[PDB]
C-alpha cells in the first residue's frame, strides 16, 4: 500500500542489513560481532609511557637483520622508494582512525617498533607479519621474486597497496576473520569478504558486491567498515581526524588518495571515518544510477559499482550530491542537504529539517513518517518544479489519499496547499491526527499543486 518510489527507498535501506539471517548456511554477523572476531587473539600494543596513544616507530630495513639467514626467506632487499611512499599512506590510513601514531626512526619511550623489508623465497605467501604479542612483534615482510611482482608496484586501488594495509593490520593485533587450500567456504560468517574487511582473503563477489568496472577489478586501499570498528575497539577512536567540514568523492577536501575521485570512470572503494563538522559525500561526477545512504554503518552503490562505499559506525555525514543518473538519496536523523543533480531522483530526508534539491529531471521527495517534517522542523524543497516533481506521502497514508481543503475541518487526512507569491514560497500542511491543526508541514521554493502530491 505504498508507491514504488517508497518501496525502492525502503528496499535499498535494508539491502545490506546484517546480523539477522543466514547466507548459504553461514551466519550474518553485525559490525560489532566482527570487531570481536578480528581481535580474538587478545594481542595488542601497550601504552608503556601512559600518554594515551600508541606511539610506534618504524624502519625500512637497509640490511638483513641479525639471524636473517637461518629464517629460510631467501634474498633480502630493502623497500624501493615507491614501496616506502605507499607504506606511509597505508600507515596514515590506520592512524587516521585509531589512536596509534607511526614515526619513521630507530627503536628508541616508544611503545613499540616495526620494520618492513622484502624477501624472495615463497613459503605459501605473498607477505606475512607478526602480532604484537610475538617475539617478532612489529615485523612485516613482503614477497618479491621473478614470478610474483605485485608487491613491487603498490598503488591506490591495487593489491600491492591492499597487502600493505592488511599486514600492518596484523602488526596492530588484527587476525584474519577466520582460522585460515582454504576458500570462502571455510569462512565462519557471511561477511568474511573484501567488501567488509581488508583482513579477509575472499573476493567481494561471494557476498554480491560488484567492484569491477570497464573490465577491471579493484581493491580497497584503506581499512574498511569492520576493520575500523576492530582497531577502534583496541586503541580507541581518533576523533581529531577531519574534524572540520570535509568533502569526500569529487572535489574532495579529505587529502587522501582513496577518498578522491577525479573522473567518471574512477573505482571508489572506501569506508568513511570522520571526527566532526558538516560533511558531504560528493558523487556528482558519475553518470550511472547511484544509491546513496547517509545512515551510519550503511553501504551505498556508487559510480556504477555496488556496496563499495560505506560510513563507519559512529560517524554522522550530513550531505550528499548525486550524479547525472537516476539516483536514490537517503538522509539520516540530522538536518541534511541532499542534491539529486540531473536525472529522475528519489530523495528521502528522514528525521530533522532537511534541505532538498531535486535538480533537473522529475524528482520524488519521499516522506516515510510524520516526524520527518513537522511544523517546527520542516523540510524545504529549494527547487520544486510543479508538474515535474512529486511529494510522496504514501508510506504515511498507505494510499488512502488526502482531503484538500482551505481550512482544517477537524478530520484526519485534511491538507492545505498554499502559495505566498511575494516570497515565492509554497507549503503543504496536513492534519494527520484530526484535531484541526497541522501535525506535518513541507515548504518549497516554487508553487505546489494538488496534482504534484502522491498520497
Ligand atoms: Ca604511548
Ligand atoms: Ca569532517
Ligand atoms: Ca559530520
Ligand atoms: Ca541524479
Ligand atoms: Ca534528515
Ligand atoms: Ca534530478
Ligand atoms: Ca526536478
Ligand atoms: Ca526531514
Ligand atoms: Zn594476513
Amino acid at each position: 500500500g505504498t508507491s514504488s518510489a517508497f518501496t525502492q527507498i525502503d528496499n535499498f535501506s535494508h539491502f545490506y542489513d546484517r546480523g539477522d539471517h543466514l547466507v548459504n548456511g553461514k551466519p550474518s554477523f553485525t559490525v560489532d560481532q566482527v570487531a570481536d572476531q578480528l581481535t580474538r587473539s587478545g594481542a595488542s600494543w601497550h601504552d608503556l609511557n601512559n600518554d594515551g596513544v600508541i606511539n610506534l616507530t618504524y624502519t625500512f630495513l637497509t640490511a638483513p637483520p641479525v639471524g636473517y639467514a637461518s629464517r629460510g626467506l631467501g634474498t633480502f632487499s630493502q623497500f624501493s622508494a615507491l614501496q616506502k611512499e605507499q607504506a606511509k599512506l597505508s600507515l596514515e590510513s590506520w592512524a587516521d582512525v585509531a589512536k596509534v601514531t607511526f614515526t619513521e626512526g630507530p627503536a628508541a619511550g616508544d611503545d613499540g617498533h616495526q620494520t618492513f623489508a622484502n624477501f624472495s623465497a615463497s613459503n605459501g605467501g605473498a607477505a606475512f607479519a607478526y602480532l604484537p604479542n610475538s617475539s617478532r612483534k612489529g615485523e612485516s615482510w613482503y614477497l618479491i621474486n621473478k614470478d610474483y611482482q605485485v608487491n613491487k608496484t603498490p598503488g591506490e586501488g591495487n593489491y600491492g597497496r591492499q597487502t600493505l594495509t592488511h599486514e600492518i593490520g596484523h602488526t596492530l593485533g588484527l587476525s584474519h576473520p577466520g582460522d585460515y587450500n582454504p576458500t570462502y567456504r571455510d569462512a565462519v560468517y557471511a561477511e568474511d569478504t573484501r567488501a567488509y574487511s581488508v583482513m579477509s582473503y575472499w573476493s567481494e563477489k561471494n557476498t554480491g558486491q560488484v567492484f569491477t568496472k570497464t573490465g577491471e577489478g579493484a581493491y580497497a586501499s584503506a581499512p574498511l567498515l569492520d576493520d575500523i570498528a576492530a582497531v577502534q575497539k583496541l586503541y580507541g577512536a581518533n576523533l581529531e581526524t577531519r574534524a572540520d567540514d570535509t568533502v569526500y568523492g569529487f572535489n574532495s577536501t579529505a587529502d587522501r588518495d582513496f577518498y578522491s575521485a577525479t573522473s567518471s570512470t574512477d573505482k571508489l572503494i572506501f569506508s568513511v571515518w570522520d571526527g566532526g563538522g558538516n560533511d558531504t559525500l560528493d558523487f556528482s561526477g558519475f553518470s550511472q544510477n547511484q544509491k546513496i545512504n547517509l545512515t551510519a554503518g550503511s553501504f551505498s552503490d556508487v559510480g556504477g559499482m555496488t556496496g563499495n562505499v560505506s560510513i563507519a559506525q559512529g560517524v554522522t555525514i550530513e550531505n550528499a550530491i548525486g550524479g547525472s543518473g537516476n539516483d536514490l538519496l537517503i538522509g539520516n536523523d540530522a538536518a541534511n542537504v541532499l542534491k539529486g543533480g540531473a536525472g529522475n531522483d528519489i530523495i528521502y530526508g528522514g528525521g530533522g529539517a532537511d534541505v532538498l534539491w531535486g535538480g533537473t529531471g522529475s524528482d520524488t521527495f519521499v516522506f516515510g513518517a510524520v516526524s520527518d517534517s513537522t511544523p517546527k522542523a520542516a523540510d524545504i524543497i529549494k527547487d520544486f518544479q510543479s508538474g515535474f516533481d512529486k511529494i510522496d506521502l504514501t508510506a504515511i497514508t498507505k494510499l488512502g489519499g488526502l482531503n484538500f481543503v482551505d481550512a482544517f475541518t477537524g478530520h484526519a487526512g485534511d491538507a492545505i496547499v498554499s502559495y505566498h507569491q511575494a516570497s515565492n514560497a509554497g507549503s503543504l500542511q496536513v492534519d494527520f491526527s484530526g484535531q484541526g491543526v497541522a501535525d506535518f508541514l513541507v515548504t518549497t521554493v516554487g508553487q505546489v499543486a494538488t496534482y504534484d502530491i502522491v498520497a
